[PDB]
């Protein structure tokens, strides 16, 4: 079952000979097998590997399975491992993070450098691919397995456009293509903070490809189209909902605990933000206003003093616990023990 | 035939109309899509169109042609000037580019920035494959076409890598994953300034894109694998080779024509510096080991004086000629009507 850590050498290195067979001079295959191994470890190993857990407990408990069909389900484990590591090097880049997993992120290494990290996301976004036609290509499902990754990845794409742009100018006239000097000042847009807009933007930057796409593959996978898929997709919103309302709570409450430093000065759509404005006086918006999405700590300052004016734990607490009910009573409207039974023990193992 | 440049407008909306049953807000949505239609419209048109042409001609030279079957083909060809978007929204961001074909480069602009650039890349590079699909589901070669772009798209990302890092420390070690202080300033490796590198360069950067690919794309479609596709692997690599050569040429001799600014200044690995290389005395190359890769006015201009002083351009004409007979020797060796005449018209339109 969860031995799926130790195959990913082999599908790492199915990769890397795939680039071995380039008609290259000797002297180059060894500097490009030495840079890329390193591209592959530092950014896939490190995770909880939530995504790809989910992917071979549903393989399961959907359900006898031979050596051989353990090995096709763990590529696809593997393959959303490898995702996340090319969405996590281009949100850092997008984000100008500084932190990923404890360590330095990968664009701020000067051996990379941002030129190497832009050409790396769509190196390990290949790889899927490559890996995929390795172990699946003679599949009856092979033509949807990578029809589902290419539609979530398209959803996490606007989903990731819509939470850089949500608050800028070109969202409150005409992109003006021949400017290139005024740098745009950010400041918030009262009009779109709200839960609409809130689930809009995170339904499709989470819950497609950390919940949709390792479901939907561990059960193509399987041999199943259905009616069920719709109510798993459901169930999907409301877990991509849940889990980045948690992480919104965990970037401004311990990097040493969560591995990452943000978004405050990136003047970024959260809950923390959404739920403060609807409850706070008619002098701190004005304030919010003022200080959201600025670079000074005193500006961050401001914001996080609010939040623990407002008391806004307290209401995350309050938010938590409505929504894991909320989903329990939508996994039990599924009428499917075993599928069932990995979304509970999911939902449990979250966070950890 | 060549009246591809009319269906652009509504493969661009086809794309566009799957991004918008998407389940967001009617106001969400339409930002969305004024967006991503200046996404396209800025960095799909503009060119030459030389790899969507070549396509639509393969396919009609390799046969009696309908209306649906023109509507399939002239899709291959506006997904590979779309994959040429993606490159050149990526190329520019690594180079720092200026001015790309005439216009500011995208990620220059500011309501976009490079955090929207490196998101915008990754949505150019998969709406290829949903155009594929829309267009080429039932078709046979369907899963061929895919690989081939894909196949094709990792060799030029191995290619912008080599082009990219030829010149640093890393190829000379190991990586330092605690540096993200002492940046590496830009310099000259002269173990790397010979051909049989830049050949490796050239080739995966450039030949199976811009050539193999948009010819294998034609004759997937025609139906036919066949040891002609080695015979046409090799021309491509031939085609590679001359074209990045003269663009070399190019990029020391005026952006009226080309529509770019930059080798020199950029520390590039070109023809015109591994030749002079060749020609030259050795105090003179410890000149241009000084003066290379210096964004300094000086310092290129005795790059260029060295250039005009060793006849740089009475070498390109040497080149060029006994090039463009060894291509018109294999293309002759190909024993296809069809395919030979295409790929005359193309050795002589490659530069209009
Ligand atoms: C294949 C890339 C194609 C281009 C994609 C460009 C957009 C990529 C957007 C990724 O968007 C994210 C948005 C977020 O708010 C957060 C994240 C990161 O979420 C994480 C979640 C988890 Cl569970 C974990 S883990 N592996 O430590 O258990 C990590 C991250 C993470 O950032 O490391 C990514
Ligand atoms: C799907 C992108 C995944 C990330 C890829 C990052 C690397 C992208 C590398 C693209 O590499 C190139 C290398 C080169 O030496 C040159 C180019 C561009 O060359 C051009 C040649 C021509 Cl004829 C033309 S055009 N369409 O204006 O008539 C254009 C390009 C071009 O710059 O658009 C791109």
């Amino acid at each position: 079952l969860a031995f799926f850590r130790n195959m990913y050498d082999k599908y790492r290195d199915a990769f890397l000979s795939h680039l071995n067979e380039y008609s290259l001079e000797e002297e180059i295959k060894e500097h490009i097998s030495k840079y890329y191994k390193l591209l592959f470890d530092y950014n896939c190993l490190g995770g909880k590997n939530n995504r790809g857990i989910l992917v071979i407990l549903i393989y399961e408990y959907v359900k006898d399975i031979n050596s051989s069909e353990w090995e096709k389900a763990a590529c696809l484990a593997w393959c959303i491992e490898i995702l996340q590591a090319a969405f996590l090097v281009a949100d850092d880049i997008m984000d100008k993070g500084e932190m990923r997993r404890n360590k330095y992120c990968w664009y701020l290494l000067k051996d990379v450098e941002t030129k190497n990290a832009v050409n790396d996301v769509l190196l390990l976004y290949n790889s899927i691919y490559k890996l995929i036609e390795i172990y699946l290509r003679n599949e009856s499902c092979y033509v949807d397995v990578i029809a589902t990754f290419r539609d979530a990845t398209l959803k996490t794409i606007i989903g990731q456009h819509l939470d850089t742009n949500i608050f800028s100018d070109k969202y409150s006239r005409e992109i003006d293509v021949n400017n290139i000097n005024v740098p745009e000042q950010p400041v918030i847009d009262i009009n779109m903070i709200n839960f609409g807009v809130y689930k809009n933007i995170v339904i499709h930057k989470t819950a497609y490809y950390s919940f949709f796409l390792p479901i939907v593959c561990g059960m193509l996978l399987a041999g199943i189209d259905n009616l069920i898929y719709k109510k798993i997709e459901d169930i999907s919103m409301l877990m991509g909902e849940y889990f980045q309302i948690h992480d919104d709570y965990l970037d401004i409450f311990d990097s040493t605990k969560t591995g990452k430093v943000s978004d405050i000065q990136n003047n970024k759509l959260t809950w923390p933000l959404i739920k403060t404005f609807e409850l706070c006086s008619e002098p701190d918006k004005i304030k919010i206003v003022k200080n959201y999405g600025k670079n000074n700590l005193a500006c961050v300052k401001v914001i996080d003093s609010l939040y623990e004016q407002y008391k806004i734990r307290k209401h995350y607490e309050s938010y938590e616990k409505a929504q894991k009910a909320k989903i329990l009573s939508a996994i039990n409207e599924l009428h499917h023990e075993g599928i069932e039974y990995v979304l509970k023990y999911l939902l449990e193992i979250l966070f950890t």
